[PDB]
């Protein structure tokens, strides 16, 4: 029931994005909300036709890297992620993007212990998204049932943002 960007162009969605906003129903994320930081996420074509999403972010005086394989899931812009640690499966969709400024992503658990998880993410090409982009993200999060207290604009940073 999740919308996907019409005529999604995977070749234009590649490269460097910044995670500029987050909303979720995770008890963990809410507990850590104030401590959350902007991540740098690099998207590259994967060998399966989908995408590798490599993220780097500051956590407790260290730069952490995570890699997520997004496998094609039936339509362009619709992907599946399988957690290698828990086996949980998630649908991850590029809901709306203009490729050169922003993307709205929506992730929802499918099978396993993560099945109840839901999360919206604002990706931005710059670290300082304009008010109109932030209000766009707020609008999507509210339409999807996230409450004000679970929506956060992730504060920008020098840490872990370099190449």
């Amino acid at each position: 029931q999740v919308s996907v960007q019409p005529n999604f162009q995977q070749d234009k969605f590649l490269g460097r994005w910044f995670s500029a906003g987050l909303a979720s129903n995770s008890s963990w994320l809410r507990e850590k909300k104030a401590a959350l930081s902007m991540a740098k996420s690099v998207v590259a074509p994967a060998t399966d036709g989908g995408l590798n999403l490599t993220s780097t972010f500051l956590r407790k005086n260290q730069c952490e890297t995570r890699t997520m394989l997004l496998q094609p899931a039936g339509s362009l812009g619709s992907y599946s992620y399988r957690s290698p640690h828990f086996g949980s499966t998630y649908s991850v969709s590029v809901v709306e993007t203009d490729y050169d400024q922003y993307a709205l992503l929506y992730s929802q658990g499918s099978k396993g212990p993560g099945e109840d998880f839901r999360m919206a993410t604002l990706y931005s090409r710059t670290q300082t998204p304009r008010a109109e982009l932030k209000e766009k993200f707020t609008a999507f999060c509210k339409a999807q049932g996230f409450t004000e207290d679970t929506i956060v604009f992730l504060p920008q940073t020098d840490k872990c943002m370099t190449e």
